[PDB]
DNA sequence: CCAGTCCGACCCGCATCCCGGA
DNA sequence: TCCGGGATGCGTGTCGGACTGG
């Protein structure tokens, strides 16, 4: 019936069990979703006949609940189920056995990179962007210069039954890399099993595009390679960066002769001019960039996609101009009302970018103010500066696109 | 009082499943 | 059978804001 989800149903409310992780400084947070039934600006009971018809004029809207071990406890702009999904098919879910469908989902999601998982360890992010904080070069030892490679990260343990965990950053499971799970496993009859190896997937002169979709496919080519450029136990996570690659680098001298699992190579560096001339290398090589790592750092995970400020990544930051032609809006939640831009290309193929240093104040105006007898006038085709990572392949459109700014300004 | 977290949305691209119509 | 739409959930990531730890 209803309670097929966990939770309670009071006050008009059904909240979700709460998932509790703990925060980067020790403390314990509580987090909430939870679903309403508005009619006219009101609530209504809590029904096992939303599940199977709509009543006029009624939403579901859905809402968070995230606070502190009972500090500040923060509402979310509620996401407005106005309908349901796939509703001419036999798989026709109305309007509250869809929102009670997609607020499970979230459940389900957001228990991961948390403190739990399977024993899985969210691997470590870099934090600073083409920056290299000073301080890396005043200790005792020389940081770490190595290409980062365009590709797919991954983490490889063995479990308790000896086969081999290969995950992704969000705790994911990675399926039928099943070459490079072999070699992992032979290798792994050499070290101590308790070691975690933190690496990318990927295979020189591929796109992005084609090494993401081996790695998340059931089926697999098995031509990825695994590039390991670091290693942890779940004990020792204080163990310096300088030390765990010098255990890595014995690790892969227990075997020399594999095809698929490779060392990340090391670049010792004494200056930042040294980093970008590596760093410049490595892009005419065809790799991404360079990664910097301090040489006392931690291992810090990724918790709540937490970024380690012991690591740097130097890569080329892409600009250029495409043509503005029409405006559009945000769908769920706070960006319900936000404009973005709608982009083109010569071959007139369209796409979205989010405007940058906008207010969600200024943007809630100027997409309820704008007009399109007001629009065509003062902006259609003007030319956006459009900030991205690389283009691509497949259409031109730029990927991980941001809107700086227009080359003849306007508000 | 901040710098530091952490959240909650989002681009495009890809993989898969379930759907019915051909 | 294949060929879609529609929906979902991965990946590389993005940024604003609302908090909070020191
Ligand atoms: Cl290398």
């Amino acid at each position: 019936m209803l309670n097929q989800f966990p939770g309670q149903y009071s006050n008009n409310i059904f909240c979700f069990p709460p998932i509790e992780s703990e925060t980067k400084s020790g403390k314990k947070a509580s987090w909430i979703i939870c679903v309403q039934v508005v009619q006219h600006n009101t609530i209504i009971p809590i029904t096992d006949e939303m599940f199977s018809t709509d009543v006029k004029d009624a939403v579901a809207e859905i809402f968070t609940k995230f606070f502190v071990e009972e500090g500040a406890v923060r509402i979310s702009k509620m996401t407005r189920v106005t309908e349901g999904k796939n509703l001419g098919k036999k798989n026709a879910t109305t309007v509250v056995h869809q929102a009670f469908k997609d607020a499970l989902s979230k459940y389900n999601r957001h228990a991961r990179q948390k403190r739990g998982n399977r024993g899985m360890i969210p691997p470590m992010l870099v934090k600073y962007f083409n920056i290299i904080p000073k301080t890396f070069f005043e200790e005792e030892t020389d940081p770490i210069v190595q290409r980062k490679r365009n590709g797919v990260r991954a983490v490889a343990c063995q479990q308790g039954d000896g086969c081999i965990l290969l995950y992704s950053r969000t705790e994911k499971e990675f399926l039928g890399l099943d070459n490079i799970k072999k070699e992992l496993k032979q290798l792994y009859l050499f070290i101590d099993v308790r070691v975690y190896l933190d690496g990318e997937l990927y295979l020189h002169r591929k796109p992005l595009q084609w090494i993401a979709g081996q790695a998340n496919a059931k089926t697999d080519s098995s031509e990825l390679h695994f590039y390991v450029f670091d290693c942890f136990w779940s004990d020792q996570l204080q163990m310096p960066s300088n030390k765990r690659q010098q255990l890595l680098t014995n690790i892969f001298k227990q075997k020399e002769d594999l095809t698929f699992i490779h060392q990340v190579e090391n670049f010792s560096v004494k200056n930042v001019d040294e980093a970008l001339r590596l760093k410049a290398q490595f892009i005419k090589e065809g790799y991404e960039g360079a990664i910097v790592r301090n040489a006392n750092g931690p291992y810090e995970p990724g918790y709540n996609n937490y970024h380690s400020a012991h690591l740097a990544k130097l890569k080329p930051l892409l600009d250029a101009e495409f043509i503005l032609v029409d405006y559009t809006q945000g769908k769920k939640g706070k960006d319900l009302g936000a404009i973005l831009w709608v982009c083109e290309l010569p071959n007139k193929k369209r796409f979205v970018v989010t405007p940058k240093h906008l207010t969600y104040a200024d943007r809630y105006a100027l997409f309820q103010k704008l007009t399109p007898a007001l629009f065509k006038k003062h902006l259609y085709g003007k030319e956006l500066t459009v900030e991205y990572a690389e283009l691509s392949p497949k259409t031109g459109i730029p990927l991980q696109a941001r809107a700086v700014g227009f080359r003849e300004p306007i508000n």
